[PDB]
């Protein structure tokens, strides 16, 4: 595996969004390992429609602005037969009816999604290499909210009660790092991103590692 991976550099990453006051970073982790994974095998990078999901991907344990699983997410996408764009069915913050017209638009898909097995850094870097990957992890702590610069070590739980995505890795002074892209704007973290601790072991750092996933396009 390479040393350094950045997902950003091969334009396979779209600029920050925010989720705004809606609970709806499942939405903002599963799209933005959509469109990485589009660019990858494909070649052309789309902003794709996180509304759509919010609206229309409503499952038991999915539930809008009030949190979901990114599994779902791709579960809704591979169903539906493909993703509308940003463009197309905007981002509006709250929960809304399903627009069946926007539905049946579809401008990306997706052959199938994987888990990667769970407490394995190793499998994430593994996966990582590859393509941007969807996680949750503890970010309720007062350190990860203020976050701004550097490697962030800590202090935080295990508890995987936010979203986010994963679009590479790195190390510096002999500190491992995983690049996340997080959906609170361009004003929290380093313009939007945060480097967490990599090679901690166990559940990762902030459990990282403990709910990671992705989706599949077949071809290259």
């Amino acid at each position: 595996l390479p040393d350094y991976v950045d997902w950003r550099s091969s334009g396979a990453v779209v600029d920050i969004k925010d989720q705004g006051q809606c609970g709806s970073c499942w939405a903002f982790s599963t799209i933005a390992a959509v469109e990485g994974i589009n660019k990858i095998a494909t070649g052309d990078l789309i902003s794709l429609s996180e509304q759509e999901l919010v609206d229309c991907g409503r499952t038991q344990n999915t539930r809008g602005c009030d949190g979901g699983f990114m599994t779902d997410g791709f579960q809704f996408i591979i169903n539906n037969g493909g993703i509308n764009t940003e463009a197309n069915y905007p981002y509006t913050a709250e929960e809304g009816q399903c627009n069946l017209d926007l539905q049946q638009e579809k401008y990306v898909s997706i052959d199938t999604y994987e888990n990667v097995p769970y407490n394995n850094e190793w499998a994430l870097q593994t996966a990582v290499a590859y393509q941007p990957v969807s996680v949750a992890l503890e970010a309720a702590g007062y350190n990860f909210q203020h976050y701004s610069s550097g490697i962030f070590t800590g202090p935080c739980g295990t508890a995987v009660d936010h979203a986010v995505t994963i679009v590479g890795y790195g190390t510096e002074g002999g500190i491992d790092y995983w690049i996340v892209k997080n959906s609170w704007g361009t004003t929290w973290g380093e313009e939007g991103y945060m480097r967490i601790q990599r090679n901690v072991g166990g559940v990762g750092q902030c459990g990282i590692a403990k709910k990671a996933s992705y989706p599949v396009k077949y071809y290259n």
